């Protein structure tokens, strides 16, 4: 069972340092964030050497970066009326896909896409669907996997968030042949951010039970925002042990 | 756009990867498909040091010529359905190491070359052992998030189809259309009914325009890999350029540009 930690759980350090920290904490991989910030968005403009320095850190530590949480389209939505920030959103998608090719990222997760779609008006939906078709085509060319929360294309899959879905078991069972990764976090209804583990509504054992019984063999990524906290590492180690205890209870 | 690639074995042999990738670029290819075959030089890539893996990545990223796929045919000698327990274990170690190599070097797809024919011809006990080895292979792939694929003819997102329009034609339009949501890459070569190797383009039985038309009209937007063995030719680069133009002319006639 591959177990990963979200970038934003760890102190904001070059990639070699983040990965060395993830290793000492017993994580198999780190998931990268590419969000609205300039710090993280500018990774898409990294030089070839910067990209290769990350590869080297990955290979030196044995700690993978197999996934990217791409939330940059919060700032530049694919369904925008503004018929130039839409171009910027497609450009970010193209650069994210190329970044993934360069550094060997497996899955790009399209964060917030279902909520954006749910809440958008009908014109914005049509523009979004066009942009998504075009994104999926770029992914097919690059052979890079795009994934979304719960087209007919092998490069378009699902990345459920057991936290977000709880805020469930039939959803995991139905999507099973399309699940490429699983986000692990606790939530409250309408609250999706740093709800400490056990303080929310997610039945972690039953989710892990359903995934094991359904034959899911993919990775699990612990999603938290402890970069901000007192001591991130201690908070991460505590969450890690807690999640693994739930996994043990579920027979993993 | 239409991503077009060339098989490693069409270019001069050896471990001079920078030169191979630079030549593919000069020839106008977007990528090269690596062979990991029955040979010790190629099979030993699976034992490359971290240093050697990184040197290949540097060359890929610097040239801009991708290695998005590996034709893994090493299992011709270490078959997954072998009655021999030791050989079966050798087959599975190769699978584990192929998947790990792909994670390291950023290979998108491992093609399990020859698996269709192996399975088709296999007796019942061999088929059963092969099914278990394959299920184990697919579980490794899911952990790594690396795509495995085979020829047309688990429910897992990391197990997909990689049709060879050559092989299929020898024994096509209804299998391409039927496979569309699982097609991750297309092998392009000419064949004759049961000569899947070394048939010059135009000499075999493949209707290329029709194949390309079927794929275009079904909405396929993935890569095409020209599969040739001109490494043995005395001027590989000239052979490749000729076949490249020949293939591209057919695609043009099918409405792809």
């Amino acid at each position: 069972i591959p177990l990963g930690i979200y970038e934003k759980a760890l102190p904001a350090e070059c990639w070699l340092e983040r990965l060395q920290l993830a290793k000492t904490l017993g994580f198999d991989f780190v998931e990268m964030s590419v969000d609205e910030t300039d710090e993280r968005l500018s990774r898409l403009d990294w030089s070839r050497e910067q990209r290769l320095a990350l590869v080297n850190a990955i290979v030196e530590t044995g700690v993978r970066v197999p996934s990217m949480c791409l939330s940059a389209h919060r700032r530049f939505p694919l369904g925008s009326e503004d018929d130039a920030v839409r171009a910027q959103g497609l450009e970010i998608m193209r650069k994210a896909i190329q970044f993934a090719q360069d550094v060997g990222i497996r899955v790009i997760q399209l964060a917030g896409y279902d909520v954006y779609y749910q809440e958008a008006n009908n014109e914005t939906r049509r523009r979004f669907r066009d942009g998504l078709k075009e994104s999926v085509e770029m992914a097919s060319r690059a052979q890079v996997t795009l994934a979304m929360e719960i087209l007919n294309n092998p490069w378009f899959q699902l990345y459920p968030d057991i936290g977000n879905l709880s805020a469930v078991q039939m959803e995991l069972q139905a999507g099973i042949g399309h699940i490429v990764a699983v986000h692990v976090k606790d939530t409250k209804p309408g609250v999706f951010k740093n709800v400490p583990f056990g303080e929310g509504v997610v039945d972690f054992e039953r989710c892990f039970e359903t995934l094991k019984q359904s034959g899911y063999c993919g990775p699990y990524l612990i999603e938290m925002w402890s970069e901000t906290a007192e001591d991130p590492a201690a908070e991460v180690a505590k969450a890690r042990d807690w999640v693994k205890a739930r996994m043990a209870k579920a027979g993993m």
